[PDB]
C-alpha cells in the first residue's frame, strides 16, 4: 500500500501508546522503515503532538529519526527509521537472564536517555524495557528510547514509582525510580510484585530496597534509595548515578566494548 508518495506499507509489528506499528520501505532511499498509524477521526488525536516531541528531541543520542509525518486515507501517519528489537524482546531471547556487565552497559545509556528527555523539559512517564530499542547495523551498540505518547512537559504498574502508586504527579525522579526497577527486573528475571492476581502498590511498599536487591551489588540499592529520596521539583544528579554504576563496572574489571549478552549468540 502506497503512503506519502514514497513509502510502501507492510505488516503490523506491534503496538505503541495510541497506535499500531507496521513495517515499511522508503522506496526513494532504498531503506526499511517503521510506520505508526493513528485513525484521523479518533476522539483524542495524539500522533501530531508526539511528532512535535520527537522533532524537539532530534539530535539527541538514541532519539530515533522521524522521516515523514502526514495523513493518508483513514490514518495519520508517522514514519521512523527502522530500529532493532526492544530490551524486553532481547531479555526473552536471552532466557530472561542478563550478565552484570550487560545490565551496567544498559544502565549507563538508559540514565543518559532519561537525562536528555529531562533537558528538553519533558518527563517520559512510561520507562519500561519495551520502550528501549537497540539500533541496527552501525548503530547496533546504541540504546534508543521510544514512545512519547504518555510524555508531559514538567504508565505501567510493574515499573511505577511508589509516588505514582500514591497518586502523586510524576516528575523527573519517577522516570529514574522506574529505571531502577527495570534494572532489578533484568538482574532477577522477575520483580516480586509481578504476576499477582492495588496488590502491586502494597507489595512494593512492603518490600524493603535491601530485600529487593539482596545478593546483588549495593549500587542497585543505593540507586533506588537516591531516587526515593529526591524531592518533587529536584533536579536529579544524573552524573552521580552514572558514576555509581561506572565505579562498579571498573571494580568488576569489565571493558566498555558494547558487547552485550545477545552479541555472543
Ligand atoms: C522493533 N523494531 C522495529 C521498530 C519498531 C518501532 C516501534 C516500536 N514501538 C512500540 N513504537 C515504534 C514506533 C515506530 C514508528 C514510529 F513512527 C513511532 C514508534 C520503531 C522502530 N523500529
Amino acid at each position: 500500500l502506497r503512503v506519502g508518495n514514497r513509502y510502501r506499507l507492510g505488516r503490523k509489528i506491534g503496538s505503541g501508546s495510541f497506535g499500531d506499528i507496521y513495517l515499511g520501505t522508503d522506496i526513494a532511499a532504498g531503506e526499511e522503515v517503521a510506520i505508526k498509524l493513528e485513525c484521523v477521526k479518533t476522539k483524542h488525536p495524539q500522533l501530531h503532538i508526539e511528532s512535535k516531541i520527537y522533532k524537539m528531541m532530534q539530535g539527541g543520542v538514541g532519539i530515533p529519526t522521524i522521516r515523514w509525518c502526514g495523513a493518508e486515507g483513514d490514518y495519520n501517519v508517522m514514519v521512523m527509521e527502522l530500529l532493532g528489537p526492544s530490551l524486553e524482546d532481547l531479555f526473552n531471547f536471552c532466557s530472561r537472564k542478563f550478565s552484570l556487565k550487560t545490565v551496567l552497559l544498559l544502565a549507563d545509556q538508559m540514565i543518559s536517555r532519561i537525562e536528555y528527555i529531562h533537558s528538553k523539559n519533558f518527563i517520559h512517564r512510561d520507562v519500561k524495557p519495551d520502550n528501549f530499542l537497540m539500533g541496527l547495523g552501525k548503530k547496533g551498540n546504541l540504546v534508543y528510547i521510544i514512545d512519547f505518547g504518555l510524555a508531559k512537559k514538567y504508565g505501567t504498574a510493574r515499573y511505577a514509582s511508589i509516588n505514582t502508586h500514591l497518586g502523586i504527579e510524576q516528575s523527573r525522579r519517577d522516570d529514574l525510580e522506574s529505571l531502577g526497577y527495570v534494572l532489578m527486573y533484568f538482574n532477577l528475571g522477575s520483580l516480586p510484585w509481578q504476576g499477582l492476581k492495588e496488590r502491586i502498590s502494597e507489595k512494593k511498599m512492603s518490600t524493603p530496597i535491601e530485600v529487593l536487591c539482596k545478593g546483588y551489588p549495593s549500587e542497585f540499592a543505593t540507586y533506588l534509595n537516591f531516587c526515593r529520596s529526591l524531592r518533587f521539583d529536584d533536579k536529579p544528579d544524573y552524573s552521580y548515578l552514572r558514576q555509581l554504576f561506572r565505579n562498579l563496572f571498573h571494580r568488576q574489571g569489565f571493558s566498555y566494548d558494547y558487547v552485550f549478552d545477545w552479541n555472543m549468540l
